[PDB]
């Protein structure tokens, strides 16, 4: 069976509340969907990013994927990476490749009649999640509500944003901690908001104020040296985490020497095929791995990562994916468990619902 | 004066022969063209890349640029970079920012009634070029005619491709040397075709076989340890050069520690605003700079770069620029001089040919 | 489907000729075979080493594998690795884990009715080999006969041994070059025979004498500083390779910074599940990968390794595998291609031959 | 338009009180003023230092600048630097070059009828300042009055001097914090007064004592190892800043690897042409930039510096510039805004006042 055709489409979905973090504001999410048909089946895969990702799939990647053996997604992946040298590998191009690869892996699993997790090397029956949102735009009550909600649903780890208005953050982390109590892990994400010495101040302060155990993207993160300084000088018990903007394997390799926990986003780092490589980087450096965003695809992919510590149950995406797809997984109890009776990703586009949000 | 409106369009032009290099084959070029309208004038900027670049400009950039002060392109650039964090800053996104930035600077120069070179900090009156082509697809005669042609025109530096069929390269470089004589500098580009020890072999072999002075992208430019190895071990008088694919200044900063000659492409590295930062990297590290591709923009932009060694007079681009614009400069005698009698880039779209090659 | 039973057996097969290399002499091969029974199917896997491996499988590993889910070999592997902390993880223990892991992957693939290469991520339809023998015990005729035979059989890469008697080696590499001609790659293996400066001498002498492309284990296995030194100072065109004694993923990570080509042996580095992590280490450091020994297993596993340069078609193992199993692959033409119709590894124990060689 | 002539004069202005810092005492300021005439316009530029700067301009620089294209200050700057290799590039030499470059930039902007900030690549509409003084010769009441006055004028950051009499500094920093209250940032400058371990003591001591967030030149800025030590070991939230004395860009490149915040003085670092390179250094290392001294020129020059954190509103210099010049900007509210209605730097010598302070 050969890959017959890719169909690309895009959707823009308003957030349920205006959102912000340390370095950005936004009020919608755009999903780019790839469907690959071949051998009488079809696979689906997606990324989040600009609408121009769809034009890039159609322009550079459709002619590479079409006609290919449907049973070997990594071979197409290799040809796709070679093809886009001039067109631009990182950013939009890498998001485009990740979407197609995920679709092609879903297509392969379905041609075999298997759940994707059983078409992949499998270390985990289920994977642990952390509930993630707590945007800097939320009033205290809504912050407390959202994180408390996840806690009571049996998710013992939650992440919130800091660093947009640093003077307001002490009260925000205290509020979060009071709502969830001592038994839940409290994680923060600065999204690149701090300078090095400011980051260093805040890592200490947040630890003292609310007993945080995780600090993500303290500094700009182009800033590898500042990451390494925070890794080396940060407080005990506060893991320094980064990696969402790493587009390639060599970048991931560099990053792994500067953090306590390495991150990658399956929708940016090259899809399933790319994410399959993070494991050797993380076992090699002996550090934990944490998946970033896109929970519905990550749940399958992360069953293959030995070094997984948790995946991110990111609010925007869990909501968009629940709205556009039938087949998403419920994080209740703190883990996602791929459904053994659904082949591939187990995800079906709800066509009329999505037509409503066409970009 | 304010930016009133951005117009984006794209053109695809067949190459005049099938073309290839060590790692890629192509038979056409796509230019994405931005026009910035404001204060009664119009600036233009462009990039070469995927048509999806135009959609990225429409979707993410036009809205930032519109309404902005027409006298301060860098203030817009900063707002553009901040705005695209989630949409993907490197690759397609960077190519888009670049095209828009060049258009905004063209516009500023025009509002001031100045050639672009005069609106920027100016170190150089004209700028030296090298003729660049010599694709691996060329039979020997056509390679000799292209290089000889440039030497006969008084351009004392030429670049060719190597590395696609390594067995054939010794006679291809010997043939090139015969065509140009002992007083034209012969430069090679491998476009990442070699492994580390392969590249070390060829740096020495090409020095002996044809007296080369320049070895570009011997290994993947993501491979900094490989580059550093070749910097340290390669023959005296062969400069190791790299740099087209970086999209952060810390990336350029990492590359500067690994090469003899740093390169950047004004249509990728963040436009004119991006290019202005390159001197600081190059003078800080004490290495020469060389501009990659897009001779028509680079002739102005490079007047502002103290550490300039030369700019690449790239065949594909020179040809597409003469075909699509009036006002392109002649490299006769080895340099490009901005026209003091034209404002901005001095470039005007030939709207007839434009339509012929509309994407 | 659960793993029901491991059965372990061992076979000693005399070499067809007395064999030696730079630091060892031997005249037989011992294979330790595991058979995993589950769900009405049987999987097989093996390693080469001391008979004690089989006792170690029985004593430490059977009790972990038995009762396990037969559809997720990596979950068992992680439990096996945890279990053997006091018993000794590297060496015999790793060889034991490698054998069990391969049998569990064979069992997994066969319960699905798929060829093993199609139950793994797959970048390659077939994989390139080099012919490997040329022992230091061979008279010149025999040496020329073996390497030339491989060359005529369509294998354009061959490896011989050096370093046992360095005064004799110049005539031996020359005789080898003379037999195969200029169009076959000639590779050598010192098996740890040299001191640092001796190795540097020979790397250059062998390059001048016979255009060798490849020098494996020039110094002792444990000597990383010496490898990195030969890597940094060795001649152009000669790849320095090592990795056959690497038992674990962090070791592989350390070695990757020291070599031109990284090697691992599927029967030592933790079987299929361990080999799957090698690709992220190689693409991370941007170096090629080369599989060492056991070509019957490696043909399937290496289809999943994007960074694969070649696999070693090692005389002793090709011979033993052909004697003991039905279903081995022919490297005629220079590559090994997993048979798309046979489930698992496609390997069947020949009971009566097995019986003749029982250890 | 050509540079017709350069005139040079000098002025000495006593301080309004006797002044000292950790390593110097002084009671006047000397400004060296350069005026450049061409195309019916007049540019003005200056530096602070020894009267002999004047003589150096006359002896080495006026003959280079005179006759030059008045639209290209950087080309003159490059020729000035080449010319003074034997006469001494750093110190006096650099201050002289700086003053001429500022004058020539003022001239270009004027010949274009633009405010200098508009004649430069421009990132910032206005620029934030900190009030800088707090000399170690001031009694507590004098100290509190100056800093408190800056605070009550809406300037939310102030710097004082420490280290001259270390015993006295706890009471002095406590007195300064009392005067400004808890919302004003308190910065300190040691002017190279401490040893390494002494500087380490005081960084912690001042943070506990008065909540300082900035520690400038704790050790000699020639001592990079000690700066790096204080950067690595200093308390979180206390930025380590240095850089007033570098004269070459690789010096700045070196210092950038040692501090939290990099500083340069536009009147020492090669003027406007030298400052335009600082962004490449700072962005390349992901650190902030802070301008030192000469607020009249910096209000303009720093508009071109994307990495700008703040400029120094240095007491002596704000006072001298007010005295000798028409057109100075007011810092009430915390920023300086170049006047859009006035071209070049907006400054004109008060001839009567100047005569009284003629050197
Ligand atoms: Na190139
Ligand atoms: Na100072």
């Amino acid at each position: 069976p050969r890959v017959e055709r890719l169909e690309v489409s895009a959707y823009t979905v308003p957030t349920d509340y205006p959102e912000s973090d340390g370095t950005l504001q936004w009020d919608s999410t755009t999903m780019i969907l790839v469907e690959a048909h071949g051998g009488g089946r079809k696979g689906l895969g997606y990324t989040y990013g600009d609408v121009s990702v769809g034009r890039f799939v159609e322009s550079k990647l459709a002619g590479v994927a079409e006609g290919s053996d449907a049973l070997s997604p990594p071979a197409v992946w290799a040809r796709m990476q070679a093809a886009i040298r001039n067109a631009g590998r990182p950013g939009v191009g890498a998001m485009a490749v990740s979407a197609v690869d995920i679709a092609l892996w879903d297509l392969k699993a379905r041609l075999l009649g298997l759940p994707l997790a059983d078409a992949l090397p499998r270390f985990h029956a289920e994977v642990p999640v952390y509930g993630s949102g707590g945007f800097t735009s939320y009033p205290l009550r809504r912050l407390q509500e959202q994180l408390g909600g996840w806690a009571a649903a049996g998710i013992p780890r939650v992440k919130m944003k800091v660093g947009r208005e640093p003077e307001k953050d002490p009260e925000r982390v205290r509020a979060a901690r009071e709502a969830i109590g001592e038994s839940v892990e409290l994680m923060v994400d600065a999204n690149g908001a701090y300078t090095r010495k400011q980051a260093l101040y805040w890592a200490g302060a947040f630890a003292r104020e609310a007993g945080i155990s995780y600090l993500e993207e303290p500094v700009s993160s182009e800033d590898r040296e500042g990451l390494r300084l925070l890794r080396d000088r940060g407080p005990g018990g506060v893991a320094i985490a980064a990696g969402e903007y790493e587009w390639t394997l060599p970048q991931l390799h560099d990053l792994a020497g500067c953090v306590d926990i390495l991150q990658a986003d399956v929708t940016r780092c090259g899809g399933i095929t790319g994410l399959l490589r993070v494991d050797g980087i993380c076992r090699g450096h002996q550090i934990p791995f944490s998946a970033h965003c896109a929970p519905a695809v990550s749940a399958h992919a992360c069953c293959a990562v030995e070094s997984l510590l948790h995946l991110e149950y990111f609010h925007d995406h869990a909501r968009v994916e629940r709205l556009l797809f039938d087949g998403t997984l419920d994080p209740e109890g703190g883990s996602l468990r791929p459904d053994p009776d659904r082949p591939g990703l187990g995800l079906e586009l709800k066509r009329s619902e999505a037509g409503k949000y066409a970009a």
